[PDB]
């Protein structure tokens, strides 16, 4: 009832990656029950970014995942009050990112306060050299450990030359309201795509499709 079939999405990200500060605003729309969403993104501060835009894109809401009726949908049940998540992104060459999103709802709009921090990226690595092409489609393993809803993903960035660049994700998810029922163990399939961008990635159009399933 709280989630409409068509929702607007507003987002602000404040970030610092290898010491470079930036701010990115997002304005988008999506269909929560189809697990689809699109966002227009614009670097407001700190452009042009000197690192691969792809490291940021999964920080730009698991409400936008199609859940079948026989899996508890913790994220849609988190509203209207909302929920927050925190994520570690551990890249195989030692680059480390931490991200967080505080998500609220007002009417038909999701608001997203995103923080992004990154460090230890090598100067000659694919992130600082902007040699990434896309994230491969992934499967997020959702489980509850120690009372905390957790999603683990073994992610991979496709690079120019067709090599892959591995990144481990761990996200913890927490409803703001007490007593939201936790789900059983399950999986969420994800794909994420940069649809368009300008030369310096000051403007980017982004899309995600996510579908939950059992084992």
């Amino acid at each position: 009832s709280a989630i409409k079939p068509d929702m607007k999405i507003k987002l602000r990200m404040e970030g610092n990656v290898n010491g470079h500060h930036f701010v990115i605003d997002g304005d988008g729309t999506g269909k929560p029950f189809e697990g689809k969403q699109s966002m227009d993104l614009e670097v407001k501060e700190g452009g042009p970014l000197p690192f691969a835009f792809d490291i940021l894109t999964t920080a730009f809401n698991r409400v936008f995942a199609k859940y079948p009726d026989n899996i508890q949908d913790y994220f849609k049940q988190s509203f209207p009050k909302g929920y927050s998540w925190e994520r570690s992104l551990t890249f195989e060459d030692g680059g480390i990112c931490n991200a967080r999103n505080d998500i609220t709802m007002e009417g038909d709009t999701f608001y997203n306060k995103v923080r992004f921090y990154g460090t230890n990226f090598p100067a000659n690595g694919p992130v600082m050299q902007k040699k990434t092409l896309k994230w491969e489609p992934s499967t997020e393993k959702m489980y509850v450990r120690d009372g905390v809803l957790t999603g683990d993903i073994e992610m991979a960035l496709l690079l120019e030359g067709n090599a892959h660049y591995r990144c481990d994700f761990r996200t913890t998810y927490k409803a703001k309201e007490k007593g939201v029922k936790l789900p059983g163990a399950h999986f969420v399939d994800h794909c994420i795509e940069i649809l368009s961008h300008d030369k310096d990635y000051n403007k980017v159009k982004l899309y995600e499709h996510a579908v939950a399933h059992s084992g």
